[PDB]
């Protein structure tokens, strides 16, 4: 009934843990605890009445080496609370270790895709064998943090007790979920997806547009596109003849005359854009994204098709995944054709306004409704399986 969540020391991993807290606290009255430094706790000081937030402290020298030393603080926190279960992230390293010290079961929480992880663990469990689904990875042609990254992944997959929580749903990759289950010898439990004055202009502009006609573009923080990269997608949006809303992020670089040339038909935003509010709006019918996992989950929760412009890390593997189930399409690449006007305009026209992408549109809605039809019960089964894991540990000798 009482769970304690230790997310990693990164903002990209605090929001999933916080929304999981909100979702598990509103059902079965789960006495929730969430521990992380106050710097990462205070971002979620808004509508969090159901969960209980816990502080975590470290001391300086003379989060890098602090992470590697704040272990005892988490151990003291666990001894003070004595919770029935611990949910850890990717790189706490010692959190499973301490959970095994206080006789507390530790359940791993994967905030990434089953498909992506499946390639990696297949690689560990089957070094010689090839991927069971060659439509996703062809280990054939080319197989040329080092190993410290691999070991952390296989450890956080192995150290999980019985089950492994995942921020995913069956309707997107149940086959890869079952593959991961068979690979890790653990049961993969999907928890489904998970959910200032300047924002009224975006909504006011978006309300005046027709249904499923606006294309949202945002590529996330970090790896800030060069002006040469910006100009390609800018001209692709200009020649797409479709309404778009583009958000782009320390020297300031910008295309010359582009904002003037397009006049309206498009709104440029500097910082935080209403991603969820734009995707959920009925006027939106396209999302040009860098294929971040949380971004893909948000795009799929509202039935908005995906325009894949991945670049690094798991974003390609995520991207093509959206192209496998038929809810998205990728842009053609040259030597580095991720910045080309013709491919971007072609895919945008085909997905949003053309009939050839209707198969992508319908399947985007037919799946979205699915996510709202079987909703809430995924987390119910997750909670009851967590209760089963807690009650099976109740073993004296
Ligand atoms: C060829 C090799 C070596 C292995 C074969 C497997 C493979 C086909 O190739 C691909 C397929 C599976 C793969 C994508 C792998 C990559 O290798 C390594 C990634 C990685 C560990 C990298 C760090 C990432 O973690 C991010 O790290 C960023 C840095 O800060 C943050 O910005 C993000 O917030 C944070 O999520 C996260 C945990 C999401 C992923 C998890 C999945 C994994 C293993």
């Amino acid at each position: 009934i009482s769970i304690a969540l230790l997310p990693f020391l990164a903002h990209g991993h605090i929001s999933p843990f916080f929304e999981l807290a909100k979702q598990l606290a509103k059902r079965n009255c789960n006495v929730f605890l969430c521990s992380t430094p106050i710097n990462l706790s205070s971002i979620k000081d808004k509508d969090s009445s159901a969960s209980i937030k816990l502080v975590e402290l470290h001391l300086p020298s003379s989060l890098r080496n602090a992470f590697e030393t704040a272990g005892p603080t988490f151990s003291e926190i666990l001894k003070t609370l004595n919770p029935d279960l611990l949910i850890y992230d990717f790189n706490p390293s010692w959190a499973p270790e301490i959970a095994s010290s206080h006789n507390i079961p530790a359940v791993y929480f994967l905030t990434t895709a089953a498909a992506s992880s499946s390639i990696g663990l297949h690689a560990f469990k089957n070094p010689g064998e090839k991927y069971p689904f060659p439509d996703f990875y062809d280990n054939s042609n080319i197989i040329p943090d080092n190993m410290k990254l691999l070991h952390d992944f296989i450890a956080c997959f192995e150290r999980s007790c019985d089950i492994i929580l995942i921020k995913s749903f069956r309707e997107l990759e149940g086959k890869y979920i079952d593959l991961l289950s068979t690979l890790s010898d653990k049961t993969l439990v999907p928890v489904g997806p998970l959910v200032d004055p300047k924002t009224e202009q975006i909504i006011n502009w978006l309300d005046k547009r027709a249904e499923s006609t606006v294309v949202f573009v945002c590529f996330g923080s970090e790896y800030f596109l060069s002006n040469e990269e910006l100009e390609e997608v800018a001209i692709g949006l200009e020649i797409s003849t479709v309404n778009f809303i583009w958000a782009v992020r320390k020297k300031g670089i910008l295309p010359e005359g582009f904002v003037q040339r397009v006049g309206d038909r498009g709104l440029v935003v500097e910082g935080w854009a209403p991603q969820a509010r734009i995707l959920g709006h009925s006027s939106t019918g396209g999302f040009v994204s860098h294929c971040g996992w949380s971004s893909i989950a948000e795009s799929m929760k509202f039935g908005v098709p995906v325009i894949a412009m991945a670049r690094h890390l798991d974003q390609p593997l995520n991207g093509k995944l959206a192209a496998e189930v038929g809810v998205g399409m990728e842009v053609v690449r040259d030597e580095n054709g991720k910045y080309k006007r013709e491919g971007i305009a072609e895919v945008i026209r085909k997905v949003v306004v053309e009939k050839s992408g209707e198969v992508i549109r319908r399947k985007a809605r037919e799946l979205s409704e699915k996510m709202k039809e079987k909703g809430e019960q995924e987390i119910d089964r997750a909670v009851e399986e967590l209760v089963q894991i807690c009650k099976k540990k109740k073993d004296e000798q």
